[PDB]
């Protein structure tokens, strides 16, 4: 258990693996963020509804039928970690999508920021636009169905029910529309490499100090 | 006290160190039964004005008994849950009591409440995915019927008053979420080790003391 | 000596509990019901129901309706949980309060009532009579207020016929008694050894 | 190893700093304005909408099409670290603009303070006025987007006579809603024209560099002592 073996098996090997991954094997991932809010036309419950519905399963069924997500995410064969392996289960696909699309909530303003990822910037922007339009359609159809079933003299009630069923009661205002990225911000190769270098340097130092400490006993 | 010296290091190991993974491996791999899960997300609204409390009403009503009787008459849960004879732990034995059936149904159907803004999530386990989806849909339809009858009664004593919002409809699973075989094996390894270390220390000090 | 506290402290309660729970105990079925009072047009009415269920007048009306004094005297084999004949009215009140457990869930205003009895149909009938009389009192309060169907009772979970005896848990009671008896033995042995 | 160790993590770092700061650095002028939106005839949510929109990306595209900040921010060649290099990424441009434009909100009153940076005073003032005008137009456009859909719905409904009356009244209400300035932005302090720079604070960063260099020197001396005792 010499120092050469510890340096080779704790510092040089993991840094070598990380270097030959992040430089020649990793696949770039472009993000396309947007900032949205849903308001009543002359609201925390509706933004919770949107936050849940974005990570839902029916939205995935619609989006996979629309923009062909599965065959897009299987394109980069060089990177084996972030690619979507073919023939995988539906639950793995759902978890992969939930990892790719990140939704954050600003509770002070109730603003939903959605950052989607894709291996092509145009695909990421198209996916974000599809998410926005499907979210608006869902938040509209919910109120449409609710008012139509609630409304279902008598003639005035029928007229009120039909005009409520056809009215655009809800609307989604796009504060910051889905942008088209130019370069990929993921993965942060150099930051990850520096963090890993610090971590294995500290780990090697700690284990070397421990080894010297146990070796101190010389009966 | 004479049996304390019998417990050598090799003995206590076969005792709680290896044995447990033997039985865990012969159960979780060749004896357990898959359990597909269907998940739905709902919330009831204030349409009967012309509302978390109604959601807790629904939370108590889902884990009730009359709903279980209705579902047993409708979809025959009792005969379905006895299907896997391979795994008795995850199976409903025939001829059991009604209360044990109620506890089994409460264990299978899991209801959670997102409390920051009140979203009712329901996860239903079944040995076939289509049966889990059907049970979830039946639970939702009886849910809507009860929340409508909840008002229909006082309206009659004094039209769809309330309504059920379906954020996430009952999905049809493809692969089985439970049981987590390798995960349970890993946690079992961790616990069996920890207790072996602790009991080795305590048997060492009780051997030294006497 | 130390054998006196070894035997007479922990063993004799275990033989007593064994000869009670195994043979001398009487099975007690239990029914449950989950309700909420709501106006037909409200926590105050819920608190009114809470203090009215465990009251005196309701006990008199229930004794007239169903004669619980005869029903709680049937099992002669159980000397503790049976209702002794010719007891005081106050002991009857405490017995009724023990046999009918009401729990309040105030995060949404839910009443739950669990009624124990030696017959399952009797337990269901007692639960239904309690629900009916509580509803009658709920509207009678407003009727007497406005005299010089105002309110209704919402039934989340109606009374249920029990099939097996949920109470008492013999093995659970024996185990927790064993644990406490051993603890008591441990503490008294430690102090009686460290006093020396 | 012993004496040359300090001649690297402290003195040399402090040096590569003063010759850059007092010779290589170029001044950066600051233009300050204080704004608050208001409903005509709380209002904090629209102010925080505005806070999001100022640092947003579409506003940067509009400002680049209007005033062409890309070539302006690359004019001073004397600062390799502070200028905007040519051919850099769009995201780096967004980060640079976010760094240059500073937005604060005081919440006990809800006033927005916008402090923009530049290399000329006239350019800084014109940029501040550009964000002011674009924000004032943006709030009105956001409010009118919610009204043009109602106008379209009323036009669809327009396609006994009481139905005609309500269809005309609703479409007239939608028309007068779509053409009215519903959200108006009032300026407490208009953008000002600076005279001297303030944000190239030479003496402030030198103390921080001194502190971090002393900390690095101490920790590196301690680990060197460790490895020497080993």
């Amino acid at each position: 258990l010499t120092a050469k073996r510890l340096q080779w098996a704790l510092v040089y090997l993991p840094m070598l693996v990380a270097t030959v991954y992040f430089l020649v094997f990793s696949a770039d991932r472009y993000v396309s963020e947007s900032v949205i809010t849903v308001r009543q036309t002359s609201s925390r419950e509706d933004t919770c509804y949107l936050q849940t519905y974005i990570h839902s399963m029916g939205l995935l069924q619609k989006l996979d039928q629309q923009l062909k997500l599965r065959e897009h995410f299987g394109t980069p064969l060089r990177d084996p970690l972030f690619r979507l392996w073919g023939g995988t289960s539906q639950e793995w696909f759902l978890e992969y999508y939930r990892s790719r699309v990140e939704v954050l909530m600003d509770d002070i303003c109730g603003l939903l920021t959605v950052r989607v990822q894709g291996f092509e910037p145009e695909f990421a922007q198209a996916l974000n636009r599809a998410i926005l339009e499907e979210s608006e359609r869902f938040v509209n159809e919910l109120s449409h169905r609710m008012a139509r079933e609630q409304g279902q003299l008598a003639l005035a009630a029928v007229e009120s029910a039909r005009i409520e069923a056809t009215r655009k009661l809800k609307s989604l205002v796009v504060v910051e529309p889905p942008v088209l990225p130019e370069i990929a911000e993921y993965p942060r190769r150099w930051y990850n490499l520096a963090t890993l270098l610090v971590v294995c340097c500290l780990i090697y130092g700690v284990v070397s100090l421990v080894v010297a400490t146990i070796r101190d006993h010389q009966d």
